[PDB]
């Protein structure tokens, strides 16, 4: 009897596997973690997303030619906003459609996270060592109360949001013409934990970009 809308579209809420959510909570909120790695992980995903776009564009062209460009614009952008307490990482890479977004981001036990958890379980790894593994996107929760993802694959924009407390939400944004992701891309908005405002600082971002960028072959732009 209660249908939910956000920005003009119905909101679909999905539950995480409860047990997994429980343990994920422990590792991202654990004391003595290397919280900095969240940026390593997101930049790594942004680079992969640009690589995927480049490769698919090249193949498309081959097939368009045979019958029957902006690869140069590929970039990763990082924007702190001290007043809103947000850090935003944006790529103009492949993006995700609704389905990929629910199935890809909607499952916590990824490859690296599952690995880590199993080692902990087998007594082979300490539970504060999230950094020692490549857990990917969900590492954003090392430093965030809430995470949003706005991603466009082809003419449609979808928003994913979660505070990692049992569920995530997905809804379409029909008129995202309020913000100029051009062709495709993914915009990740981190709503930072109170104790994590140093990630709003220019010198800190630069330091991390330098530590985690050495092998990333797409330009990274830090605003301010
Ligand atoms: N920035 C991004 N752009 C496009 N797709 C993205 C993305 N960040 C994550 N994704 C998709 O979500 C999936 C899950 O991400 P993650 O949990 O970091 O797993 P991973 N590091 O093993 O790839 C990725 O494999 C990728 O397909």
């Amino acid at each position: 009897r209660e249908n939910l809308y956000f920005q003009g579209s119905p909101v679909e809420k999905y539950n995480f596997k409860a047990e997994v959510n429980k343990v994920m909570d422990i590792i991202v909120n654990s004391l003595y973690t290397d919280k900095d790695v969240f940026l390593r992980e997101l930049i790594s995903n942004a680079s992969d997303a640009c690589d995927k776009k480049r490769i698919i564009l090249e193949n498309n062209k081959l097939i368009k030619d045979a019958e029957v460009n902006d690869i140069k614009k590929l970039i990763i952008k990082i924007k702190p906003d001290k007043e809103k307490k947000t850090l935003t990482i944006t790529d103009n890479g492949i993006g995700m459609d609704k389905s990929e977004l629910i199935n890809n981001l909607g499952t916590i036990a990824q490859s690296g996270t599952a690995k880590f958890l199993k080692q902990i379980e087998e007594g082979k790894a300490d539970s504060n060592l999230i950094g020692q593994f490549g857990v990917g996107f969900y590492s954003s929760f090392l430093v965030s109360n809430r995470v949003e993802v706005y991603t466009k694959k082809e003419d449609q924009i979808y928003r994913w949001s979660s505070d990692l407390k049992g569920s995530f939400s997905v809804n379409e944004i029909k008129k995202y013409d309020q913000e100029y992701i051009k062709g495709s891309g993914t915009k990740i908005i981190l709503h930072l934990k109170e104790e994590c405002d140093e990630y709003l600082e220019d010198y800190k971002l630069k330091e991390l970009i330098k530590k985690y960028s050495e092998f990333i072959k797409f330009p990274i732009e830090i605003w301010s």
